[PDB]
């Protein structure tokens, strides 16, 4: 029947013999074990070594496999994705389906994973009760056999499939055979923008329940007006034979203290003309002054559900963590415990560079700690229900969760083709309903989502209403079909900009500020995805947060996204390197578009993370006179683990510093009066830096963790004192080919043919490897490239405009090169035109003034043709001979910062190793810039002015020519790019120009000045 | 795979390889044929003689049957139910499922119908295009084979199942094999209160569509504020390969005049980020001053949908009737074309006494004609989608239709066990979605219903919203779970009473007047079921209509129900008789509860129909002096086929009459001045009767049809004249056992032992067969019995209270019997007590005064113990020796009428054959009463007074002892029951006391007087 029915090409069959979904069960037979959440003897993990054989299709599976281990099969670890063991290739595609679009059919060549396990079941489980097997995750569809007999079938890669094995198991040795199909009709609802893998990728377990058993339970908590009183309402459902002596006790615990308890026999209230549920009971417990759950303070109680007898004999016990919180939208605002939330969220896929889509505790805990340490309080499960442990950790560490149905049909044309089709309603309904049935008791889940990128169809409205009817405690959201449809309680757009409208037909992305106030619109706005963090990105992040803080109904959003989906590959020498789309022979693919994270795949932070941390701070600061006003954006907690450090520095030189304890109520303010500052006579800018430090360790952070910061300029004393007049005068030497200047052991050489400083000598040592030349281009960022699909070529993308205009191939034509001797200096005057096909793109006019003190003052005035696309940068570059270990600068740092991503950086004296001045983006691009720099030091060299710079062993040319970071080779010496001006990086999205007008280099005329000297 | 999978015990499989649902198709290849709705050569009927074999289970079907006929099978007509051919028994159960409640499982003994057909398929049908088979109704599940090969499977008994046979057929002879299962998992959703049958009971046909085809189309009509302008919007979908030369033309016709036309290529507007529907097109046609559709004037247009090439080759045409109307709920009122409807509705099952649940055009038309002739304007499809032709006939004749999904789970405990279960949402969703997809273009359908008696579950809420999303043009209603849930636009209770609350826990039935004004309630109220017409019923019908006319938001209801579900059986002599539950060996069963109709199964009216007709009249009347005020309750039409006839009579004797044409605007009034009526000389009451007559035939009625009537009392002249004094004196003779009175040829005999008139002589011929005795009981009506289930005994039911009180077995005890000779009379005085086990129930005190003119004046004074249940009647009865041909009376008539059902009856002189004075209710009961009678004539006898009477060949005793009307035998002579007082019949429902307090005999003391004489 299996090969004949083809259940995997029929959306009307999504399972056979599958048990009903439910909340996490462990079937404890001891109440104390249930209370403490300790292991249950009745719940057994089947994770470990399994037998596995790969086949190109289900027809290729030999019938002997049903009863006998195949000798060709390998021993593998389970849970696993079989692409990670190398049996076939993982595929990265964004929108376009990995299979031909022909529902409900899949390719006849359908990679098939035959898993099997020989295992022992103890005699006790056979005589009495029910033994079920639970597969927490099988991608994408599977048939199940036990001891050669067919058991059932299951679909939906992201939710547990469970089957009764009581009638299939025997004394001693048993064998399970699992035939997993890569493709099925389920694949049409699984078109998420991520790697396409398959296999038994989440836990496998055996659970033993009595015949008379708790089959479901729901915990609800409702509150009075000031949250001083709560009622915990618990509905408990049973299966098995009903008896008059049966009882349910629900008890609520706070540590070892029982705070409330209720006991009742089965028999619900009358529901209709035919009665009520005899097999159900609802317990109501009163709790006075409950401790409330939030992400700020994740207060939890333990509920223990006991199925027992009247005379006091336990049959079984289940349990859950309970967080007392209320979620409601009121007057246009999303409230938690009566207070408006500000969502500092991030989208997080389930990804590991080694293990694929298999999740483990260590990695999950790592992500949560890093999220909380960087001021995130919310996570969206993009775009499927997660590994069950994720919700436990969110409950316990404290994160708001958007739990999202495993439904995405992005690749359909139009996007709603399936979701508007009633024939696909059954498949869709199960992905929503079984999610709710599983996760409804988790306090961390505050919002339900209907899925992702599936247009808006009538099936969405049906399922929206289903959830609203079944669980009034959580809003339902869904972005598809315009982000403000009838299927959503929350205006939840993706990549809607702050001020700029994007008026796409049918599905516009309005300015978020404008969207709120459209005629008739009353709902809160929280972006489900924003600030697309692909490569060198998060330009304009501060603009979002300013708007979130200003507009009550703008309640934040979820950054896209947490972690790069890069996979580990190995070269000839067995050295690991980060791979993306296409690196596995997978075609078609969408290349580096799988990497959009704030962190690298190994959870090393990208520079963008510190900007996110800074903008998402829970303390806001103002300065007036010497008064710092600290405002708390905590809704619930006081600042009981916070002190304020302050320091004043004169151009990086410390002058005064102190600390003050913070005592701010939620939403409150504290005024801190700075002591009288000893002013300096010497010139320069005084800078005040404040930092909020957590003196004590928490569950999620170390002692001394810095949670917030801010800088202000204080007094400036401008330098008026003349530089000490030098005795020596530099000497000009003229030839046909070169102008040469000499002063002591220093020589400067200007090539009269090129018009550039071609060489510098300190004694007989050459300082340059490539001449000092203007640069107007950058190695293109993912944002400049502006591509979401590898097939899509957009003439409007920045990089395409720069290419089409000749920016990358414009050659410098010399217009003027003259030398003059002054009283105490030599003056070199130059002029250059950059042209492409008879069109002058840029003109640079310079003076180099070399005085008797050995300083070269470079003055640069640039013209940019108003009709050429605005250049990526306006500066100079050269390759220095020197390779030094350290880079020292007075400017914004310490991390990479760009003009539209520099709010997190602070002005100070910074000193890093050279390798830290390069950001290892997996797809190489312009990187490592630091802005607002007044002084840069490298080996013998010092540069002074007001510039942006990067410095590394990689030229812009190499960076733009190399597709992977592991293929980069250090060049001879050091490439310095010093910019007068540099373009924003943008990132509102990465598939259209996203750089805001004010960060584009459109002024037409530009001036900057540098002093180069040897200190 | 078939016997192994058991798809009929799987709610997750409701079909296999079934094609998408759609509006009625005929695939015309000529546009004129499409327009005129003439037969299509591409649509062939497979109705006629098929091959049938019955089997106790599917496992008993011989595998030979697939490829070859079984000679042991019979030739039967299709469509049919196989219970109607004798193969097994039809089962009548109300609530309790006909199978053990063990979802999804059905009994292993699952009766199985093996249908097969051998038929010709022409070559032209297989060379080009697609050949599909359509099963309009198969009860309840089936597998399909074509030429031995398995095609598919389908569930839902009440919607068409369709399969592509293109790859299965050959030129010339082919064979179909259909294995129909009586029970399936679909039976759990098919628990309607009706005969449980099975088989291919609706049409089977073959449809040829071209490869490039119209696969769906939707017609919408929207209007400006005053309906002077309309836009017809038609969405058309195609299958096949898309081509730039393809076009759709939608043309709209009014008779032979084309009114509007639109032509367009395929390609819908942009829908989302992925584009729009390339395979769809929407045509918009402007119509100025559209002729509007309503039940009053069913104006229809013809829409022809042409799929063709740009240069004009027709590929295929589909078509439909279009009715321009708007249905909306505004400010708590249901509006059609801007006007508030008053629903004069009835529930109608698909029932034929000879053919079961097979429907034919003739029966459908008969039903529509009778409905409209009796002032109905609406029908509810209780409780499933109907035969497709019903909707066409409702479109054309003009009836408002509630189209209801085939979902009833009444027998579940609680009622919502399956409807609140997400596992059953897929099966439920198809029963809703496929109905809407089929019927959405029929203008007669004004409201969608989600099913019946399935409680209220989350699945209802989901499917409610689905319909609201897909079709905004029609309100959605559903009664389950209390009639005012979140799943209904209309408060739609069943059997809620007018003034009386029924406060059931969880699902109360409030007084309808009170329900409207409950805090926060704003919706309209229209009863889905009311005035249960079981047997002698519809008491209190006028109370509903009074309330409907007074309260704007009470907008009517649907009577339960149209036609008795009785089936024909044949006796030993081959004579037909009407059978109800239990008469087929079916057990358990609910007996006569299948008969609740206004008409008998052969469409002969019950007496209740005339009461409905009268109360549902469209003209209302008031009298003031000589002025008649006629008010129209038409919303749209003027009274252009109506004349008012009026007549004044003095105690039945005509004195003056006339007629006046009616000219009343919709909702308007007309004043009619009666001419001066000459005074009558003689005594008596003048009566005015008005009738609205339709001079012209219509599509639904004959010339001279009476649509409305009303009566008033005018002047009364009370008789003051003394009856001529006679010179004869009656003579008293006394013995131990008798008082005898003689006058001329007349003799009366009073038995002194019993105290009753035991005999009466005219010309020494005996007039009585049984003495004249008081009667306080009636052969109980179905309403008195008070049973919805044959297992349920209710001590509160009228019959049970009467029985427990000993009313039916109390015997007369003589207290007094005396005789006095007077001047011109003999006076007999009697007194009796009726007692049961020590308790005196009633006392009757009488005088009989026999004077010289031969008249016997009887005066009766009765006492009824205040603590005994109020008696059914207070009167006399006797068995007359005479059988006469005619009954002549001055009173209310001509039809049977009871105190709470006499509004339709008129006071006049009526003359009927004796048989008309008996109503042949299938379950015999008290019947044939006529109220407000002043004079009764039968043979030589005349009774005068003010009484209610019935007269027949059947005693109350025989009536109450006989379970079927065919088992009744005429008794010797004629039983006369003359009542001073008679209890109401009730009928708000038939399973609880429903007689209103004002119609109960609770006064304690009663008085009436009769004069008995010879004329
Ligand atoms: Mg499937
Ligand atoms: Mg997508
Ligand atoms: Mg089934
Ligand atoms: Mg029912
Ligand atoms: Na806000
Ligand atoms: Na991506
Ligand atoms: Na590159
Ligand atoms: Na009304
Ligand atoms: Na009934
Ligand atoms: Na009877």
């Amino acid at each position: 029947v299996v090969l004949q029915r083809r259940d995997w090409e029929n959306p009307g069959v999504t399972q056979l013999n599958r048990l009903a979904a439910h909340p996490p069960f462990a079937s404890w037979r001891n109440s104390e074990e249930a209370r403490t959440d300790r292991p249950s003897q009745q719940l057994r993990s089947l994770n470990g070594e399994w037998r596995f054989a790969w086949f190109p299709a289900p027809e290729a599976v030999p019938e002997s496999w049903l009863e006998c281990d195949l000798p060709e099969a390998d021993t593998v670890v389970v849970p696993s994705n079989w692409q990670m063991h190398g049996y076939d290739a993982p595929i990265y595609t964004n929108v376009t389906y990995p299979i031909t679009v022909n529902p409900p059919f899949v390719p006849t060549e359908n990679p098939t994973g035959c898993y099997s396990l020989t295992f022992n079941v103890d005699e006790s489980w056979l005589q009495e009760g029910q033994t079920r097997i639970i597969f927490d995750g099988v991608n994408s569809a599977f048939h199940l056999w036990c001891n050669g007999r067919w058991v059932g079938y299951g679909q939906d890669s992201r939710l547990p499939s469970e089957f009764d094995l009581s009638a299939f198991l025997r004394a001693g040795e048993n064998r399970l055979a699992v035939m997993v199909l890569r493709w099925s009709d389920g694949s049409y609802l699984e078109d998420q923008d991520m790697w396409r893998m398959s296999g038994i990728f989440r836990d496998v377990s055996l659970l033993h329940k009595p015949t008379t058993q708790i089959s479901d339970f729901h915990v609800a908590t409702r509150f009075n007006d000031d949250f001083s009183r709560a009622v915990l309402e618990a509905e408990v459902q049973m299966c098995g034979e009903l008896r008059d002596y049966l009882r349910v006790t629900v008890s609520l615990w706070q540590g070892e203290t029982q705070v409330a308890s209720g006991t009742a026999p089965f028999g619900g209230e009358i529901i209709d003309e035919r009665g009520g549920y005899a097999d159900r009971v609802t317990l109501r417990l009163n709790v006075e002054n409950p401790k409330l759950w939030s992400a700020e303070i994740p207060n939890l109680y333990r509920a223990v559900v006991e199925l027992h007898t009247a005379d006091g004999t336990l049959i079984e016990a289940e349990a859950c963590d309970v967080g007392f919180r209320e979620v409601r939208i009121e007057n246009g605002l999303l409230l938690l415990n009566g207070k408006p939330l500000l969502i500092r969220g991030v989208n997080r896929h389930e990804h590991h560079p080694l293990h694929g889509q298999v999740m483990d505790e260590q990695t999950m805990v790592q992500d949560i700690l890093l999220m909380k340490q960087n001021n995130f309080n919310a996570v969206r499960c993009s775009h499927y229900p997660n590994h069950p442990l994720w919700y436990t950790l969110c409950d316990r560490y404290g994160l708001y969760v958007v739990d999202e149905a495993n439904i995405e049909t992005h690749g359909m044309v139009p996007m709603n083709r399936l979701t508007d089709d009633p024939r696909w309603l059954p498949a869709m309904s199960e992905r929503v309903t079984r999610m709710v049935q599983r996760d409804r008791n988790h306090p961390s889940v505050i919002i339900w989502s209907l899925g992702n990128e599936s247009g808006h169809g009538a099936n969405h409205d049906a399922l929206y209403r289903w959830i609203k009817s079944v669980d009034p405690s959580r809003p339902v959201q869904y972005e598809g079909g315009g982000a403000d449809t009838t299927a959503t309680d929350i205006i939840c757009p993706m990549y809607a900009r702050v001020d700029e409208d994007q008026p796409f037909p049918a599905v516009p992305k309005w300015s978020i500020k404008k969207w709120l106030s459209l005629p008739g619109e009353t709902r809160p706005l929280i972006l489900c995805e924003y600030a697309h963090a692909m490569g060198n990105s998060l330009g304009g992040f501060a603009k979002y947060w300013q708007a979130f803080r200003q507009y009550p109904r703008l309640q934040g959003g979820f950054v896209w996204d947490w972690v790069d989906q890069s996979l580990i590959k190995y070269d000839e020498n067995g050295n690991p390197w980060s791979a993306y789309g296409g690196d596995f022979g997978d075609t078609p693919n969408d290349r580096q578009f799988c990497m959009n994270g704030l962190v690298f795949a190994d959870r090393t932070p990208h520079p963008a993370l510190t900007e996110a941390k800074h903008q998402q701070q829970f303390f806001q600061f103002r300065l007036s006179g010497q008064t710092i006003e600290v405002t708390s954006e905590y809704l619930f907690r006081h600042s009981d683990n916070e002190l304020l450090h302050w320091m004043v520095a004169l151009d990086g030189k410390p002058l005064a510093s102190g600390e003050v304890p913070l005592d701010v109520a939620p939403q409150g303010k504290q005024l801190i009066e700075l002591p009288e500052l000893p002013q300096p006579e010497s010139a320069g800018q005084l800078w005040l830096t404040v930092r909020v430090v957590q003196p004590n360790a928490t569950a999620w952070s170390e002692a001394g963790h810095i949670s917030a910061w801010q800088q202000w300029r204080l007094a400036e004393n401008l330098s008026v004192t003349l530089p000490a007049a030098s005795h020596a005068i530099p000497h000009l030497t003229t030839s046909e080919m070169d102008f040469c200047i000499e002063l002591g052991n220093k020589r400067w050489q200007f090539n009269r043919q090129s018009g550039f400083l071609s060489q510098m000598w300190i004694g007989d040592k050459k300082q340059l490897l490539t001449p000092l030349r203007d640069q107007f281009t950058r190695a293109p960022l993912d944002n400049d490239i502006g591509v979401a699909e590898a097939t899509r070529i957009d003439p409007n993308a920045w990089v395409e405009r720069w290419k089409a205009a000749g920016h990358y191939q414009a050659e410098a034509a010399l217009l003027q090169c003259t030398a003059d001797t002054l009283a105490d200096a030599v003056l070199i005057t130059t002029a250059h035109a950059w042209q492409h096909q008879g069109k002058t793109l840029f003109i640079s006019r310079k003076t180099y003034r070399i005085d008797g003190s050995g300083q070269m003052a470079i003055t640069v005035d640039v013209e940019v043709a108003s009709d050429t696309p605005h250049p990526a940068r306006i500066g100079l570059n050269c390759q220095l001979a020197q390779v030094a270990e350290r880079v020292n600068w007075l400017g914004l740092g310490p991390q990479e910062n760009y003009p539209d991503r520099l709010t997190a950086a602070c002005f100070d004296r910074w000193d890093l190793p050279l390798s830290d001045m390069y950001t290892p983006y997996v797809f190489p691009s312009e990187n490592g810039l630091r802005c607002g720099t007044r002084e840069l030091n490298y080996g013998p060299h010092q540069w002074r002015g007001d510039f942006q710079f990067n410095i590394s062993r990689y030229s812009q040319q190499q960076l733009m020519e190399t597709s992977h970071r592991h293929l980069l080779h250090a060049e001879e010496g050091t490439w310095l790019n010093i910019d007068g001006f540099h373009m924003g990086i943008g990132g509102d999205d990465s598939w259209s120009p996203s750089v805001s007008a004010e960060f584009q280099l459109s002024a037409g005329r530009y001036h900057y000045q540098l002093v180069w000297c040897q200190k």
